[PDB]
């Protein structure tokens, strides 16, 4: 808990009593920090059948409905079935490790 990444890792793991609203309250935050363009590159960046690019294009729509609605993205993640929403995140925390360390 306390930071974006220290409660999305805690959600995920089960830890530290992170709800459902608080997690996706943090993971609006993350994907406001992600830039498409920077994961679109990425995306690129991947032969054709990599498996990465599926999900890179997730991560991308999520940042779309949250660039487009925050409230309303946070709402509709909140509507995930938990083990989903808990797969949203560790796709999403994986990029942004990944830009992170390649900055």
């Amino acid at each position: 808990a306390l930071g974006v990444v220290g409660v999305l890792e805690s959600y995920i793991g089960s830890i530290n009593n992170i709800t459902k609203q608080s997690a996706c309250v943090a993971m609006s935050k993350l994907l406001t920090e992600l830039n498409s363009d920077d994961i679109k590159k990425l995306r690129d960046n991947e032969e054709l059948n990599s498996p990465k690019i599926r999900v890179y294009n997730t991560v991308i729509s999520y940042i779309e409905s949250n660039r487009k609605n925050n409230k309303q993205t946070i709402h509709l993640l909140k509507r995930l079935p938990a083990d989903v929403l808990k797969k949203t995140i560790k796709n999403t925390l994986d990029i942004h490790k990944s830009i992170t360390i390649n900055n």
